[PDB]
């Protein structure tokens, strides 16, 4: 592989040089003959697999703190090595855990919000042993991150995988989601994306309100045991009613959303150690809600209804009635969050910040892995600066990875 | 292996076998994806390439290994042998050109691929000849508003020193002028080319929408200037169906999108001059041409006239202005009965096309970065469609700009 790869920005002519790609640790899915750049998704580590992975990570940590080759570096290497030999695994120091989490984010090629990577509150929950304990840790996470609307990015890290039969998992794909209910007539109530998970909760004992915006309970698995249900205290769930600055009728749509985006189904990989339960949260970019959650056809799908109230000609697509309603819906989402003083960022500000971040990373780090297909917002793409920005995509470690859904793998006791 | 692609909105899963045919590179490796990078012979090289192309041509007409097939292979052999090149049969030329279009990963318009008028211009020898052939192309393809896809193919490359080149990047473009006060009149993308035309003898009217002259290079010679007769150049004044002040912006655009800077490769032969044209998708003009910061850059003005609050980005004033502009463009072309497709209709057609190709062909190479429109991405069906990208031949390839390689 070449040492220096160049990316160009076509709007500004700015050319950047990437050397960091050389540290790439896993597969993209692409080959020389085929590109899988738009493919969404393209029993434990042995002693011998673990050694080099740990050393790689420890070396990187001590390099970051300007102590590479130091006595403490060599000592930590030797202590880690001894531990893998005696126990087949090892434990990260708090400093290393914190470093690894921040770097997993920094390395997340699909995230446009990475300018904030070094400000991340890490909660060490590796002493957790039960589902009730997971509940307590998650509630504290939610409260801290929510911060009455002045959101703060955070991650809570539960115990690493051991033999694979004692995994900690948050079964919820996200900490806060709204229920979806399939009706006998084929229609769906609530969020159609969440029908399967909702059914699981119901089966596990949940009493469903059967509303349009019912916050789902937490379904929590500790130490490989069967998962348990807990209801997040409603006062910990900050919500924003959606209204529009011009259209007084917009509030009559009965829309709202939750303030806190918190992914809970991913796996955090640090130095070959696997943290299967590591819920992390930041704050929303407007389009996430205004374009995808609200306007995807398989989601709340409100374009028609909004178009109707806007008195739009909806007979020809070439009227762009869909596009027109989309913009207004996204204005309403930003207006409502700002008015309730809940942190949110529009797609213009976020993408501009990301370009600045990316340039800084090329400068200090020799590159910045980025997935253009995900970085470019789902509306108004080319009027954001990321559209014109060539990106290189590659996988650095530590990283957040996908993992199978726990109800597909769980061995019920 | 076989490969699956999922549409996440419909949950439809298609299976790609066609990719096993590719041999050219994508640019990516197992460790680095370059999917968002815009730009990532001899007798012994020539025959296997010729062979494969002839092989797939005869296979496409259900006469593989036929007598005609054999003789053709034999024929191509002797010719590469004796002349260091070979000439395509007419049928092969048309097949090759349609398939270059069909294989263009970046084109959302491929549902039309087999409806392509092919003009054989391989007997051309001079820039005057090229001009004549290009004027006929434009006249035919424009067709008084009812646009028709067409391609004009000039003589292939031989020694690299006698190249035919259309120096314009597209047949019809507006000039751009670098003002004293540092701003730009017209189209800033064309500033450099406009200046080469001026230097070569072109007398610029210095307006905002001056149709550039043709600059044509035949057989490696110096390029010569020609003015396309204006009655061949169909234009549309942009107005809005509700905002009667929109026409006052004084905007127009041309009806014929016609790429003229690409290289058509067929069976190892290189056609360095192959202007091809279709019809516009509205966003091309409404979003990119007009609203790119480095293009006509009109968002700010439109935003003013719409009396929008422009102090905070979060008012989405830019997005609002963008939608209205694209409405105007569509409305204008339609009102003038000039062929145009909106990005909703175009992306639908493309999904249907994809399904057709998977069914009859075993796949369809597609570049999501180019296919997804530059506005309202996820409300179009291609946003939710996983695509595989790979390079099939015959193909359209990029080539160097001629002013960087030509000796006068
Ligand atoms: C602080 C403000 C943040 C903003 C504005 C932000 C923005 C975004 C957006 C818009 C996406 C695409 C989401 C989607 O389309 O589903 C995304 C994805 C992602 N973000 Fe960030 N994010 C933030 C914080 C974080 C944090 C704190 C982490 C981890 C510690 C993180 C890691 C990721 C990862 C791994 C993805 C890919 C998710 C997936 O593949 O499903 N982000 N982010
Ligand atoms: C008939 C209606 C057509 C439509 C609606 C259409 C639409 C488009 C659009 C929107 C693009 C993106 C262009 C850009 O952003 O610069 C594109 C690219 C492209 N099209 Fe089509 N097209 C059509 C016809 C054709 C024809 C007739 C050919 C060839 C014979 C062709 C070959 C290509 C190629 C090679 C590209 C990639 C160009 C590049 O990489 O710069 N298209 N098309
Ligand atoms: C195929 N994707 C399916 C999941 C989409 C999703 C749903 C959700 F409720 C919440 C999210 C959160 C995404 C996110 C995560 C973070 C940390 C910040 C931010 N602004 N956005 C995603
Ligand atoms: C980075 N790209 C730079 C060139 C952009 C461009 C300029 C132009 F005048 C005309 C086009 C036409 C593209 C096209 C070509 C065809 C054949 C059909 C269609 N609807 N659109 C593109
Ligand atoms: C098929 C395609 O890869 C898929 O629809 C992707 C496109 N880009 C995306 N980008 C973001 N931010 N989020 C998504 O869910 C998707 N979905
Ligand atoms: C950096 C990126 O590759 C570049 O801006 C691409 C993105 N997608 C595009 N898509 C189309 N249709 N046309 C373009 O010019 C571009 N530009
Ligand atoms: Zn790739």
């Amino acid at each position: 592989c070449p040492r220096f790869l160049k990316v160009k920005n076509w709007e500004t002519e700015v050319v950047l040089t990437d050397t960091l790609h050389l540290k790439s640790t896993l597969e993209t899915g692409c080959t020389e003959y085929i590109c899988m750049g738009s493919i969404m998704h393209p029993d434990v580590a042995t002693k011998d697999q673990l050694f080099p992975l740990a050393k790689e990570f420890i070396d990187q940590y001590y390099s970051s703190i300007k102590r590479f080759g130091s006595k403490a570096h060599m000592e930590r290497l030797e202590e880690v090595n001894k531990e893998i030999d005696t126990t087949s695994t090892y434990q990260l120091k708090d400093t290393e855990l914190i470093y690894g989490a921040k770097h997993a984010w920094r390395n997340a090629s699909r995230c446009v919000g990475r300018i904030q990577w070094s400000k991340l509150q890490v909660f060490d929950a590796r002493d957790c042993t039960t589902a009730h304990g997971m509940f307590n840790y998650i509630c504290n996470h939610v409260k801290y991150a929510t911060n009455k609307g002045n959101l703060r990015s955070a991650i809570t890290i539960f115990p690493q995988r051991t033999d694979g039969k004692h995994d900690f998992r948050v079964w919820n794909s996200q900490l806060i989601r709204y229920a979806g209910y399939k009706q006998p007539d084929g229609s769906t109530l609530g969020d159609p994306a969440n029908v399967q998970f909702t059914e699981i909760c119901i089966q596990q004992g949940w009493k469903p309100p059967r509303g349009r915006f019912d916050v789902l309970p937490l379904l929590l698995q500790a130490n490989g045991n069967d998962p348990e249900l807990f209801q997040i205290p409603p006062e910990l769930v900050l919500e924003v009613p959606i209204r529009h600055p011009k259209f007084e009728w917009f509030k009559d749509l009965g829309l709202k959303w939750y303030g806190l985006p918190a992914v809970s189904n991913m796996l955090l990989e640090i130095g070959g150690l696997e943290f299967s339960a590591c819920p992390f949260s930041g704050w929303y970019m407007g389009t996430e809600i205004g374009v995808r959650d609200y306007c995807d056809n398989s989601r709340y799908n409100i374009l028609e209804e909004v178009a109707k109230k806007m008195n739009l000609d909806m007979r020809k697509t070439s009227s762009l009635w869909k596009d027109q309603a989309l913009v207004e819906i996204n204005i309403a989402v930003l207006y409502s969050f700002q008015s309730d003083k809940v942190t949110i960022v529009d797609h213009h500000s976020a993408t501009e910040s990301f370009i600045k971040h990316m340039e800084n990373e090329y400068r200090c780090r020799g590159g910045c892995p980025a997935d253009w297909v995900w970085i470019v917002p789902p509306m108004s793409g080319s009027i954001t600066p990321v559209f014109h920005q060539e990106m290189l995509n590659y996988r650095l470690t530590p990283s957040f990875e996908y993992q199978p859904d726990p109800w597909n793998t769980h061995v019920w006791k």
